[PDB]
């Protein structure tokens, strides 16, 4: 069986290391159309900052070690259409320009997605950068020393956008937010943690402009201003991370996509056309809180749904068991986690829920390293089955969201979680932990 995979990213590699395991036998195909096998842009943050020192460490595979596994892996090479009937691709070799066909009984690509740019007057005058893969990643790096650059305006106040603004300011620049939303991180985390966490992004100068709409980019050869329906921000570099588009224009005409360009597949990974497959951003995904298929650009996603693309190769055997949309991340000193429905998702669904949000500390009161933690509860106001949760706290108490993600998929209820059994140590929670106090306060508040 000769099983063409394209992308080297999450989505792609994964499929090579189910491949490797459930099909030894396989003549496996890896493509990717860069330079750099696996790269890993979740960790730019970490080089920025400069937490690691080498961007080349930041990956997770390298073409030779999958080559001694047996993978035949092609750097540099693009595969540029696909002929589903007739089971061939056309692959470009970028260095050398020549193109060939290439036969295969299962095609499984990921293809990813593209950083959305803003088609705006001033579009690209020099430093208007953008944050995806390696080059940007060295760009931008080069930029957090550069003495020039005093003000850096990032677009967009979602999670890259907020990373960004974090590693330009530890970097000692001003940094202005700007977003058409209301509020920094809204799709993560609802107003009372957005509030605390807009004020500790003010108090390292981080300014948030919300509620502008970008109109042009001004400048001579290299931007000077941004200027927006209200105002005008002074501008030495613009880092652009509004969204991301997917990577699958080529594909138009061959596999069903949605309006929005993302691949139509079901919960076996299939595409319209027999033995392709298509996981990763490009894809929607089953979303449990909501019973329904939603986009998650995540990482962890595109991991999964690669594995469950091999589990179904050759039958329609196991399908997606579905996921929570679970995010976690530090911004200066506070870690926060989410999942489940917050009220920007229960918005965009349509869907009607109640929440209990509880603010204290989460240490016994004669325990000196007692720290405040905030946690929401979200459920659904006629079975009471939990929906969602969020937590923050300068502490780390992030792992705790990994019991609500199970908690939504097996579908319990505030009453399960106010009695759950978690361990007591007053060194690490109170009696009744972080998860058990707010599921407590549900039970009251339905009484
Ligand atoms: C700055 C940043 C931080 C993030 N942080 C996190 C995080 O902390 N946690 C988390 O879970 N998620 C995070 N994500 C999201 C996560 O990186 C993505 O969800 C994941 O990379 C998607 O994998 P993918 O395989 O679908 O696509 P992509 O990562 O977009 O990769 C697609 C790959 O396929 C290649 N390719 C495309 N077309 C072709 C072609 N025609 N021929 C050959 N090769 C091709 C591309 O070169 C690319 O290498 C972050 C993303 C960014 C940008």
């Amino acid at each position: 069986m000769k099983v063409i995979v394209l992308g080297s990213s999450h989505g792609g590699y994964e499929a090579v290391e189910e491949l490797l395991n459930l099909h030894p036998d396989a003549e496996i195909q890896w493509y990717e159309k860069g330079d750099f096998i696996s790269f890993l842009c979740c960790g730019m943050q970490l080089y920025l900052e400069g937490k690691v020192k080498d961007v080349n460490s930041v990956r997770y595979m390298t073409g030779e070690k999958m080559e001694s596994r047996g993978v035949n892996v092609f750097s540099n090479t693009e595969i540029t259409a696909i002929q589903p009937k007739e089971h061939q691709v056309t692959v470009k070799d970028l260095v050398s320009g020549e193109e060939r066909v290439e036969n295969y009984d299962k095609l499984i690509i990921s293809p990813g997605a593209v950083p959305f740019e803003l088609d705006i007057p001033g579009k690209d005058l020099d430093n208007i950068y953008l944050m995806r893969g390696r080059q940007w990643a060295i760009k931008l790096k080069q930029k957090t020393v550069d003495p020039e650059v005093n003000n850096v305006v990032v677009i967009g106040s979602g999670y890259i956008g907020i990373e960004a603004a974090e590693a330009f300011a530890k970097a000692g620049k001003k940094v202005t937010v700007i977003d058409i939303l209301d509020r920094p991180l809204g799709v993560y985390l609802d107003k009372e943690f957005t509030d605390v966490l807009t004020e500790e992004m003010e108090a390292n100068n981080i300014t948030i402009a919300t509620g502008e709409t970008v109109e042009r980019y001004e400048g001579d050869g290299r931007v000077q201003k941004v200027v927006t329906d209200k105002n005008a921000y002074d501008a030495d570099l613009v880092v652009v991370a509004v969204g991301v588009r997917p990577n699958t224009a080529w594909l138009k005409g061959t596999l069903e996509l949605h309006p929005n360009g993302l691949i139509k597949t079901d919960e076996y990974m299939r595409t319209s056309e027999p033995d392709v497959f298509a996981v990763g951003d490009a894809t929607l995904i089953k979303y449990n809180p909501a019973d329904t298929e939603v986009n998650i650009a995540l990482a962890t996603n595109a991991r999964k749904q690669g594995r469950f693309a091999v589990k179904n190769l050759e039958e329609p055997v196991k399908p997606f068991p579905g996921v929570q949309g679970s995010s976690g991340l530090a911004v200066f000193d506070y870690k926060f986690a989410s999942t489940g429905i917050n009220e920007v998702m229960a918005q965009k669904l349509g869907k009607e829920t109640k929440a209990v949000t509880v603010v204290e500390d989460y240490l016994m009161d004669f325990n000196p390293d007692k720290q405040k933690a905030w946690f929401k509860l979200v459920y659904d106001p006629e079975t009471t089955q939990i929906l969602g949760a969020q937590l923050m706290s300068k502490a780390d108490l992030t792992a705790n969201i990994n019991a609500i993600s199970l908690a939504i998929q097996a579908k319990m209820t505030i009453e399960d979680l106010a009695y759950a059994d978690f361990f007591f140590q007053p060194a690490f929670d109170k009696p009744w932990n972080i998860i058990n106090t707010a599921a407590l306060e549900a039970v009251k508040q339905e009484r």
